[PDB]
């Protein structure tokens, strides 16, 4: 006899206690999918590394090992929830390809970290690293047996546990002068090669090529993904991971040639991957508001290890590195007037998303608890890149000359046309666009810390 | 605006690219459903053992500690696919709880091993353990950094990364009396703590109670999920598990208190569990038909550490641990007249699955590559358990007086009847019932290993 069962999965049919032939297959399927989707979210971080690399490697072509200067608009208009007025210096590559390399930093003002290719911190550089902005040699040395003894005098030992790495700075040097003829191009990288030092690298401009390193879509996504397994050495806390994509055609050491089953299961959870994605970096479960009543929130809920006590940051990682890059203790700040702190909010004091054929107002009380200065920024919420506006741009920073209020408040307005006599005080939103912000907070004060300063929501004018 | 996306898991809903209120809510229930039902696999063999041990410490209520004597038919009726001809002396208990315990084995004829929660192998005992089956003392050492140096001489020191541990012996003395009177009496288990001695445990006789350690189901099958998370530490390839049964309300050091929202999606992940559990074993697609043109496969298709080259045995284990308990590398005997091997079939020649109602016959070829003996227990698909039959034997062995066919072959017939003139070549099965075997081979031959020697399907009569 055959029973059936309904589940939200589909009728489950049983012939003499046993799965049908047809059940056993829609549970394979169905099994497939759920890893499948639930591999796209343990993906994001590395995904976001990957494709940067990728550019690196295969459009701007620059040697794998070199860094590259990211400084107007347009160069940085690629990078996730890039920061509108810091130049950056970024360099991704592969240690096994590369071999042990050199990090050559002068002393300048600035402040950075390597990161491994899922974003965990390996070290911080200058001002916030071991060198403290005078400059010094980090070495960064591939996970392989053959250097487990590598540990030369004169340099900064870094032992990544995966092959690609990644370098970020952000030039902190007022000068602008001083950073395009001193600072940058007495930055270099250079091989190790067995300590007699091979050529030095220099840090190259960022040509004219519309890039972007965000994850891709459909099955762009998995040979992705596919490609981080092959470049990378298999750790522990994956091996799970491991075991739940061979069967959808996933594997270390095999070519990517899904057949259409696995294409088909592949797409399926690139689309259902992507929406619970964004589910849960917008809702952050894991994160209460800053403010009560208000729909602030941290918006680094990942730790520089991604280990909380039972558990590693699986959804804290997905959700910050979905819509942004790079993470570091001076961005997750608790000492006052010291590095940064970022607060995100992606709807209106009705809890309605933000849209650019609206027209918003940010209230930003006085006395903002910000020793250095703070800004928002606009970002689209699709490619959470810089907004693009006929304006040109999608910041307002207190650096600039706003219009203060008389009780020493400030009103940002964003809209897809001027507010009336705060054309200086906008940011110009695009109809249709969901967008969303990050106030930054730069050098946040004990104010900040312990909310006896508070900022109210966005609100629709 | 809004756009709408079909997906395999329901519409989805984006308001100005965002997803919206109720796609969010949506697709993190869906994303709760995947990672609890994924979870439910993950958990399948180490549910075996801490239902084991409940039994032990809660029904039977051994000491925690102590070891049991399984010997007849109904103390072992609950043994997932109990072996009919020997007898079992089995344990499992709490390091923590227990503190440094020692196995006093005496020399006797005994095949067994000692697992960990999760039933990898941590040491073999008796005939293939270091004591070659003539006697020693082991000592298991709970995994808390409190134990690291403990290495007292005169022990086998034994070192599992987990608490909860299992010790499994099958007794290989033919001499009854001998077993009863020499051999069990001599078996004890003994606290250590700093070297003073404990006093010796007896192995206790398993009481009249109906038992079985089968993984529950429902919402009790969560509970003792989370149970075996509070009893164990959390070892690193399980940190993202752990991550993705937080929001279902199980975490390590907290209580289980699910929601009514909780019970309902896993209420349906044990539900759609089941039946993918019950797919990825009959399947069993990363295991080949053991003769070509046949439905039978090497059972045992788990490693003994769960460690693939690329990533750890999470279905394989799934599979065998669904249906068998324990492991060991004399199970897997790859020397001639070493060990067991054990092949098993679901279905018959017509790759239809194997139903009591119905009467099949097994042709078994003449000169069965089994050194020692050979046999054929049948098993209900639902519990994975001895069949129940009115006859009251659940298998048909070589030592048995069978009839035997003028060319050496032997025929095996399996159905709610018996065949008339193989009254003693039966198993007798039930009506509507699905059910499955086990061909063991005693002592496999170099011509078993070959594959030069073939056995043909069930065939239905």
């Amino acid at each position: 006899q055959e029973t059936v069962v309904p589940s939200r999965v589909g009728d489950l049919k049983f012939e003499s206690d046993f799965p049908t032939q047809e059940t056993m297959k829609n549970m394979l399927n169905e099994m497939d999918f759920q890893r499948a989707t639930q591999a796209y979210l343990w993906g994001i971080p590395a995904s976001s590394i990957m494709e940067w690399l990728n550019v690196s490697r295969n459009d701007f072509k620059f040697e794998e090992g070199q860094m590259g200067f990211f400084n107007t608009l347009k160069q940085k208009q690629g990078i996730i929830t890039a920061n509108f007025t810091t130049p950056y210096v970024i360099g991704t590559w592969n240690l096994e390809k590369t071999g042990p390399l050199i990090i050559n930093l002068p002393e300048a003002k600035m402040a950075g970290m390597m990161l491994d290719v899922h974003q965990r911190v390996l070290s911080d550089l200058s001002l916030l690293g071991p060198d403290k902005g005078k400059g010094g040699k980090y070495l960064i040395v591939p996970p392989g047996e053959k250097y487990k003894d590598l540990n030369p005098k004169g340099y900064y030992v870094i032992r990544p546990k995966t092959n690609v790495v990644y370098g970020g700075i952000r030039i902190l040097e007022p000068d602008v002068d001083r950073v395009v003829k001193q600072v940058v191009p007495n930055i270099t990288t250079q091989p190790y090669a067995d300590g007699k030092l091979g050529r030095k690298i220099p840090v190259a401009q960022v040509p004219e090529i519309d890039w972007t390193h965000i994850p891709k879509d459909g099955l762009e996504y998995w040979k992705t993904i596919h490609q981080i397994i092959q470049e990378n050495p298999v750790e522990e806390r994956d091996r799970f991971v491991m075991a739940q994509l061979k069967f959808l055609g996933i594997e270390k050491g095999k070519p990517f040639n899904p057949t259409e089953e696995q294409k088909k299961i592949l797409l399926e959870a690139s689309k259902v991957g992507r929406a619970m994605a964004q589910s849960n970096d917008y809702t952050k479960r894991f994160t209460q508001p800053y403010w009560k009543g208000t729909n602030w929130k941290d918006a680094i809920s990942v730790s520089l290890d991604q280990r909380s006590e039972n558990y590693d940051e699986l959804d804290e990682r997905a959700a910050w590195f979905y819509e942004a890059i790079t993470v570091s203790r001076g961005m997750k700040s608790t000492i006052p007037g010291f590095g940064q702190r970022y607060l995100v909010t992606y709807q209106d004091s009705d809890g309605n998303w933000l849209s650019g054929e609206h027209t918003y107002k940010l209230h930003v009380p006085a006395n903002v608890p910000a020793s250095n200065f703070w800004s928002t920024t606009v970002y689209d919420e699709n490619n959470r890149l810089m907004i693009i506006n006929d304006a040109g741009s999608p910041d307002i920073s207190s650096r600039k000359n706003l219009k203060v209020n008389s009780d020493g408040s400030i009103d940002v307005y964003y809209g897809p046309k001027p507010v009336k006599g705060y054309e200086n005080n906008w940011v110009q939103t695009n109809p249709g666009e969901g967008w969303f912000t990050y106030f930054r907070f730069y050098g946040p004060t004990e104010k900040m810390f312990d909310k006896s300063w508070t900022m109210g929501d966005i609100e629709l004018v």
